[PDB]
């Protein structure tokens, strides 16, 4: 079995959907055509999903870059060819990107440490074009409007008052949203020859937390739509390996 | 309630025992005199422990620095005065520190990113003396031999072959062991005026993974002893606030 | 007029093709349907191209990031909406990417300085999806095989023997090719809300310069094909603004 | 003889008290039971102290990290097992830590360069627990109140107005005091398997130098008390090797 | 021939005058006693100048550090012993250094990337004394007042509003002027055992661009004087090798 | 009085000769025409020298950058206009620069920390031309051969085996010699509008310490010659202010 995911090597499928919360895996599996529970160790919950005639895993990665890298590395080392992250994020453009909007991301800010322990900082955190295109084409089929943009993947959720957060700089640089894992996924994927992407639902705006605008309200219909897009994309991408 | 731990603010006790695996919380609570299950959200499982006449929380932090910082910040922001981490680690001194040995750590290598987003790199990751002394005195009472030393807290579990891992440098520098969260705990604690410490059980040696010497075997009697020391210390420290 | 390009502000078109060598501008204009010479100052030669019913500039940027940034900034500040770089590059994968092969790049290594004087290093150098897709679809129409991949954009052409070149690290990281300007273009474009891309012809392999495998032979038919793809893409993208 | 200290190798004792000013060595020796003058070269004055039945050296290190490292390295290379620094420092918490207060430090900010030329910045500057405990227990025996905390060891005494001093950041981070050598001592000690500590007398507050609150007044009774604590600790620690 | 300069190796003279603009080479050659056009490739224009009985090349380097390094390396690799840059620059001391003033520079700020890819940042960008002395003595002979000082060689011409430009810091540090290539020249020269210098004409002040005080007016008589000084110096230095 | 030098402000002369060892001040004063002892505090010994009709101070700075900066700042803040350092150094070119050779330095490697706490790393550590010229012209008058070159000013005297020393890199970069203070002097001088220089006697070669080639033998006649050159230069420079 995989060292920490505890799934057997034979159970790794070419396409894998990753999400942060183990609870979310259980909410996703029930919208599929069927599923098989595989393993649950620590924050890493794994389920084989069957959807639109195809088979792909759904696996939880936990909160944050160092914990997710364990997950991503084990998947890449054991046969995953495509990894899509579906997650939540905060808006960095509060005039234009609002609660419940959906972002399909192509690139990310490497505000982690593990990516830098693997490759020099100059190297880009970028997703695969094809995966990105597939996500966007599924959103278009379902008539679900989306945003595209760069995510800031930051290891600091709660800022302090000594070293300024770089969020406002990145907003000024036209980064769309903020989350905690996509850059890490993208860099590990490039290093390991695994295609990656990301789709995110907006939940709040960090620049408006002092007015209670937190990440505490996933708009249920929007969340459903994102999950449909994510599952759709997985199934289409899975067709090529099947 | 706490934003992500989902425990009420009134339920935060002055002493908190933190561990990585939510499963471990359930294995610890049953050795206490009694417990009350509080919350379980994502990888964060919280239980109020009653032991030796005192009351303290036990909370899981997940794998890795960015995820644990969410936990630690919420505890520090909402009344925790003392936080002890009990965890596993890898030996960096394989001639002297073997499987199942126990290390009580006073300081850590800041091979994360969140600590650096809070305070300049020059700042030390150090535990509180008193907590460290309390842990050591509990180990002495129970006649459990221990090691003391510095932990390397690294965000990279799986190294690649491009950028060398710094583990061998840190071994040469006399770091004892390697894990993934203690530096983060220590720096947040200093910033927030919360006393911190760490006790760790050795599980393998990264320098001998090519010969199967992994972190996959917690020596059961040694693990029990460490948990007894950790609970003992918590109860003693809790007496001062009670 | 533009401060250093010396073209009038009214002459900036929404799509601009950029190339390094002022000589190349003169070789490109003659394959268009017609052209108007605009300005030539320093290494910056500007010509208005007419191709497939559309109008776009072709402008030389010179060798290297700091010099090209002057060009790119003036174009972005004065109305350019899309900038495609067509250039030469060296292979970083000599088993697979050979002389005369064509690469359509989506992202780049920021081994410059100007990008870092504009935005933190963690920020990705990424092209626009749409531009990348347009280039690839033009190559497919013309039946011209291409490679896709990340470019290392390095400010050092001639390495010395004291500080190792990072080319081999980036090859190991799966970077495809090496050139000198694309990262700079990409970052300025993101900062300025200008869509960017890159198409490159392989000319040699730096890892085989000790055996004379230099950047001194642009395969003439391959160069023609790349230029056709680049012009094709420009014309298609120009249609949206016209 | 030692290369720069000029003391013979046979004269190095297991415990060594270090101080900045060669003049201070002469003021310390006369409070001991007896002494033997050993060497005086450059700013490095060495005297063998006899106190409470034990024998330990007292050696001056000069002002600043690079000069003190020469001293510390020679002592560590030639048999020193324990090194305590006794020095002066500035308050970083002027509401709570006043002129003449005494701080027993456990850790330090590495705002030097030599420590970084020996080991990566992430590594902590931490003292030995036992030494720290011994100092604190001697202060308690003598009924001398003390502070405990982190020292900022900075190579810049006189700030200029271009690059902000980091003192206010470190004050906000709960650093207690500022001096110039302790981090250097601590890191060399960890690297060389030598136990280290630090005791410091407060002399001024850098944040109030514009109002004349300089380091120009060592409160004589407080200085005596600190020196008594330092000598006491040395003698107790020396007992273990004797 | 030289790889990118396209001049033959036999045509490299011991002294070389370098300038940014290929147009400037043509304006310089006509003030010499005679000249021979050698090559023009990309932005690199080369002419053999005959002046005061001596022979030296004049070669254009283009805008910016990465492009100029190609030029400088090829000259240093193929026999150049002395390289003087004559260029334009911006004032960083607008009270004292005005439009058209002439600066003979001895050292430079390394705000590039190629110098850092060749040697650690701590290493100084410094010119040769002798070259500097020769320039100053030629200015004195011709009765042309000059300034001496440090140049900031920055790869960013157009600053943005996210990361502050360091120009004001360097002004406060007593840097005289700003340009884009001298540091690069100086470091390559030291690495290659080639003597270097720099003479610059002031054209504007970046701190007053918001009031139109741009680099768009080379005072014609002052420019003539600088070029006379530069040619004078070249001829004197050339005498030693002839 | 000066805060730490303890000399009165009225006693600061426009030219100051600085040396590391307080003992050396006493050996220099006796070769002057006469002297007046001024102050001796810590490692800082100050004497007013009278030589060739002029008056200048000689002041000891101690070992290392952070300690010397206190000295240099106080001199620059209180009227010093010219500061020459005379010191010892190690050869980085053992084939060409031998024991007892004399180097007159124009620039330095900033391998300290205080310079970086005052100004960005890109800024050069360079001496004043005039001072350098004066030193060289005094050596020529006295028929004393000298070397000129860049000094590596490093805060680490005793390297360890974890992080490689940069000495060999700097040797390859054509640095001549190694010492511990000149860069610091040069940067403080530029910041404070004080002219600086450096003259150094070679004592050993760090690359040959494993064969006993230490800094433990100042060739007495060569040392005399250097001191004569240094005093000569001071007197000439002092004439301009007198
Ligand atoms: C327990 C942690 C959770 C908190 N937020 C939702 C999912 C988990 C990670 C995080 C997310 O990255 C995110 C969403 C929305 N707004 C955010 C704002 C800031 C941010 O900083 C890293 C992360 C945000
Ligand atoms: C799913 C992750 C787990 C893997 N190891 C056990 C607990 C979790 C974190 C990690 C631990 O830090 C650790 C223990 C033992 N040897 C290790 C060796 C290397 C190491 O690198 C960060 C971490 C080690
Ligand atoms: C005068 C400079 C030219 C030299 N090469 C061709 C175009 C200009 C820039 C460079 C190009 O980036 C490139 C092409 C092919 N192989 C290369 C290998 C190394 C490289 O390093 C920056 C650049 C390469
Ligand atoms: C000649 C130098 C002396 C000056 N101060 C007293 C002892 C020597 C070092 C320094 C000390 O670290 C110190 C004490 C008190 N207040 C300080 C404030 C600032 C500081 O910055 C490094 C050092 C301070
Ligand atoms: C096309 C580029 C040109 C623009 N300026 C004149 C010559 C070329 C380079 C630059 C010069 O370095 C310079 C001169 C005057 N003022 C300047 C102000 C700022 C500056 O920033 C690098 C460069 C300046
Ligand atoms: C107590 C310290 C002394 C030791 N050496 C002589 C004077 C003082 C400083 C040092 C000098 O910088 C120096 C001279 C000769 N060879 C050296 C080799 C290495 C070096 O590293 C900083 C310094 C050297």
């Amino acid at each position: 079995l995989l060292r920490h995911l505890k799934i057997s090597k034979e159970q790794i499928t070419p396409v894998v959907l990753v999400v942060g919360d183990p609870g979310r895996v259980d909410k996703i599996k029930v919208v599929c055509d069927s599923y098989v529970d595989l393993a649950y160790n620590r924050e890493y919950k794994s389920v084989e999903c069957h959807y639109k005639g195809q088979k792909f895993l759904c696996v939880s990665h936990g909160v944050g870059s160092a914990g997710c890298a364990v997950c991503f590395e084990e998947l890449c080392q054991n046969g995953a060819k495509v990894i899509i992250r579906a997650g939540s994020c905060g808006s960095l453009q509060p005039d234009l990107i609002k609660r419940g909007d959906i972002c399909i991301c192509n690139a990310a800010v490497r505000e982690d440490r593990v990516s830098h322990l693997l490759i020099h900082g100059d190297f880009p955190a970028v997703g695969d074009f094809d995966v990105y295109d597939t996500l966007n084409k599924c959103a278009q089929e379902l008539n679900v409007p989306v945003f595209n943009g760069i995510s800031v993947s930051s290891d600091m959720y709660y800022p302090n008052k000594i070293i300024p957060s770089r969020l406002e700089d990145y907003s000024k640089a036209n980064a769309a949203v903020v989350e905690m894992e996509l850059a890490t996924l993208m860099v590990i994927g490039t290093l390991r020859k695994v295609k990656t992407g990301g789709i995110l639902i907006v939940d709040g705006c960090p620049f408006k937390w002092d007015e209670g605008d937190f990440d505490n309200n996933l708009v249920p219909h929007q969340l459903e739509n994102m999950i449909k897009i994510a599952l759709g994309a997985c199934a289409k991408l899975a067709t090529k390996y099947a």
